[PDB]
């Protein structure tokens, strides 16, 4: 049954979200190739293709930055409603309260962003835009503070977690993994959820057993992954705040706000 169980995550996250690590890596190998944004120019003729209703505004267009920082958002917001499709595929999440299903996505989503994230991710740039275009690490260093701070620490994880050579079937029992913790802030049946979070561990230590026999720790090195994304979720957010505090053109999206209060 377990074997099974790892096939279905497996399945529901191929089916439920529209980047996975095979899709990535044949657009970053070289019909649509991605357009790659690499100065202000290639910016703004990108932006004039792909998201031509941000830039139609004339002179009241935004600041190159909170544009960028408004397209990073509606990612978010898009991923955050595939990742809350693909948890009903995890045994016992459904039969969960609806409050305790949102705080575990709440505190979840942007742990499985960051860990998802590196599939798009080369030590050059990531791929954007449903992978229509390619933002490379050095223009987005180069934005002005504090949105030059933004993407460089999810690189740093990144490329750290990609050498660890997993793949889809592998990312998609992680990502469940992360939905499924006990200890997030505020849940009120912990003790289903413990149980929910021992199952689906279980699956992916097998898996990976069986996926990775030649990595032994790669189950710990994983656990360890995972306490790493929630301290860069918590830095995340500290300079999410930030922006909203100093930066009065950078919207935060209603979601996204909801997910950030009273986060940490
Ligand atoms: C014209 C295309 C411009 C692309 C700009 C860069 C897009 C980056 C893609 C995904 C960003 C992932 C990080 C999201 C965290 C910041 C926003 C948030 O807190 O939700």
């Amino acid at each position: 049954d377990l074997k099974s169980l790892a096939k279905r995550i497996y399945e529901a996250y191929l089916k439920n979200f529209n980047m996975n690590k095979v899709k990535a890596r044949v657009i970053l190998s070289g019909n649509n190739p991605p357009f790659v944004i690499h100065d202000m120019e290639t910016l703004c003729m990108a932006e004039k293709t792909l998201v031509a209703k941000l830039v139609a505004n004339g002179i009241q267009n935004k600041e190159a930055e909170v544009r960028i920082f408004h397209c990073c958002q509606c990612t978010s917001v898009e991923t955050v409603t595939e990742l809350t499709e693909f948890a009903k595929a995890i045994p016992g999440f459904a039969n969960l309260d609806l409050n305790d299903q949102v705080t575990l996505l709440k505190y979840g989503v942007y742990e499985a962003i960051f860990a998802m994230l590196s599939s798009v991710m080369n030590k050059d740039g990531m791929l954007v835009a449903y992978g229509n275009g390619f933002i490379t690490r050095e223009f987005l260093k180069s934005l002005r503070k504090p949105f030059c701070d933004i993407m460089e620490p999810k690189f740093d994880f990144a490329m750290k977690f990609n050498a660890l050579e997993l793949d889809d079937s592998d990312i998609s029992l992680f990502v469940a993994a992360i939905i499924c913790c006990g200890d997030r802030p505020g849940l009120l049946n912990v003790g289903h959820i413990e149980k929910m979070q021992e199952g689906i561990v279980h699956v992916l230590r097998l898996h990976l057993q069986s996926n990775h026999p030649d990595d032994i720790f790669l189950f710990p090195k994983l656990l360890q992954k995972m306490a790493d994304l929630r301290q860069l979720v918590t830095e995340h957010a500290q300079l999410v705040q930030i922006i909203k505090k100093t930066e009065s053109d950078a919207a935060l999206h209603p979601l996204l706000q909801e997910i950030y209060r009273d986060m940490y």
